[PDB]
Parts: C-alpha cells; structure tokens; sequence
C-alpha cells in the first residue's frame, strides 16, 4: 500500500536538490548537526527525532512548509531519523 508523497529538499530553498518518492524515501541516515535545508508535507503526518535510535527529542510535523538552519538542530555532532508516514 501506498498513499502519502513526501517533498522534502536536501539544501536551502533557492538552489538545492528536491525528492518525492511516491515509495518510502531514504529519509534520515547520513546526518550529524550541520543540516540545513527545507521541509514540505502534503498528506498527513511524520515524527522528526534527532537523537539514539531508543530516546529522543519527539517532534511530529503537519501540514505546513518550513525551512530552519539555526533553530532545528545544530549542536555540534549527534544521529537523527524521522519516520515517513
């Protein structure tokens, strides 16, 4: 079953690279702390976590368009994963 297209750029909103896998994305694996970039959702909702894989800061997105590089997450170095659903 698939019924949900997730548009999420991998840079700034004025010169990056944008994806819409209609199939499950790679979604978040190669990160760290230096992200910056853009979000966009159009069919429910996802969890965004920047932390282990078993604890960490839970915040879910909805229907909305946002593109943060100083207020996300920036600390310095950690994992982070989000949940396409």
């Amino acid at each position: 079953m698939n019924a949900a297209e997730v548009i999420v750029y991998e840079h700034v909103n004025f010169g990056g690279k944008s994806f819409d896998a209609t199939s499950d994305q790679p979604g978040a694996g190669d990160n760290l702390n230096d992200k910056i970039s853009s979000i966009k959702v159009k069919s429910g909702t996802w969890r965004f976590y920047e932390y282990i894989n078993y604890g960490g800061r839970y915040w879910d997105l909805g229907p909305g368009e946002y593109s943060s590089v100083e207020s996300a997450g920036i600390p310095d170095n950690s994992i982070s994963s989000f949940r396409q659903i």
